[PDB]
C-alpha cells in the first residue's frame, strides 16, 4: 500500500520517549461552563504532541502506545507540572473554586507517587482556590482491588474529586462505580454529537444522565458543538458544558489571555 502522506510517521516507543525528553507533550486547555450561563467554572487539560514541524498531533495518534508502553506515566506527570507552571502566575485571577480536569489512565492512577503529584499541583495553585478533577475512563479501566480503592478513597479524603467518562449503563459500569464512586459523570463527546441526530444515541445519553441521578452527583457534557445540543443537555439536568460551541482547546497562554484576562 503506497500512501500519499508526508505527515504520518509510525509512532514508536522510542519516538514517544525522545519527545518526552524534549518536553514536546503540551497541555492545551479547554474551558468549561455552568449550564448555558456562559460563566466559566473550570477547564479540562488536553494533551497535544507538538512535534517540529509535523505540527500539533492529536492524542489518537499516540495515547494507546503511551499506555501499553507505560510512557503515559511520565507524560501525565509532565502535563501536571506544566499545567501548574502555566496557571501559577495567574492563580489569583481565576474564579474561586475553578475546577481543573486532568485525564488519568489506569497506569498513572496505580503508579507510585501519583497522589503526591496530584497534591503538588493542588498546593501550587492553592488548595482553597482550585478544585482538581481526575477524569477516569471506562475505555481502559482500573482493575477493582482493595489497593486501588484505597488510592481512590485517599484522594477523596485529600480534597480531590473524580469524573467518569462514561459510555454504558451495563452491569460492569455499575460495578465500577461501586468501587470508584466518582463525583461527576461525563457524557462523552461521541454521544453528545449524535443525540440530536441519531435516535439511539439520544436514548443512550438519557441512560447516562439517569446514572447521575443520585444525591451529590452532577454531570458534564463535552463536545457541545451547537446551540441545539447545549439546549438539549441543560434541559436534561446537565450541569456543566464544554465544547467547540464555546471554545476548542487552546494553548496555555491563549487560555489565560482569552478566559482569565
Amino acid at each position: 500500500y503506497i500512501n500519499d502522506n508526508h505527515y504520518h510517521h509510525i509512532v514508536t516507543p522510542e519516538a514517544i520517549s525522545l519527545a518526552l525528553e524534549n518536553h514536546e507533550f503540551k497541555p492545551w486547555i479547554q474551558p468549561v461552563f455552568c449550564a448555558q450561563t456562559g460563566v466559566l467554572t473550570g477547564c479540562e487539560v488536553l494533551v497535544r504532541w507538538e512535534h517540529p514541524q509535523t505540527g500539533i498531533i492529536p492524542p489518537d495518534q499516540f495515547i494507546p502506545l503511551a499506555e501499553s508502553s507505560g510512557l503515559i506515566v511520565i507524560m501525565t506527570r509532565q502535563l501536571m507540572k506544566q499545567t501548574a507552571d502555566i496557571l501559577m502566575p495567574v492563580k489569583h485571577l481565576l474564579p474561586d473554586n475553578f475546577h481543573i480536569g486532568i485525564n488519568v489512565s489506569a497506569g498513572c492512577f496505580l503508579a507510585a507517587g501519583f497522589e503526591k503529584e496530584c497534591l503538588n499541583l493542588v498546593n501550587k495553585l492553592g488548595n482553597d482556590k482550585i478544585k482538581l478533577v481526575l477524569e477516569l475512563t471506562e475505555r481502559n479501566p482500573i482493575p477493582v482491588t482493595p489497593e486501588a480503592r484505597a488510592i481512590f478513597d485517599s484522594l477523596h479524603q485529600h480534597n480531590i474529586t473524580f469524573a467518569l467518562d462514561d459510555f454504558g449503563t451495563g452491569y460492569a459500569t455499575y460495578r465500577y462505580l461501586q468501587a470508584f464512586p466518582v463525583d461527576f459523570i461525563k457524557i462523552d463527546k461521541s454521544f453528545v454529537q449524535m443525540a440530536s441526530v441519531d435516535e439511539i444515541s439520544g436514548h443512550i445519553v438519557d441512560n447516562i444522565v439517569e446514572l447521575a441521578r443520585k444525591p451529590g452527583l452532577s454531570i458534564v457534557a463535552e463536545g457541545v458543538e451547537t446551540q441545539e445540543q447545549a439546549d438539549l443537555m441543560i434541559g436534561k439536568g446537565v450541569h456543566f458544558l464544554q465544547g467547540y460551541l464555546y471554545s476548542p482547546p487552546v494553548p496555555g497562554n491563549k487560555f489565560i489571555s482569552e478566559w482569565v484576562m
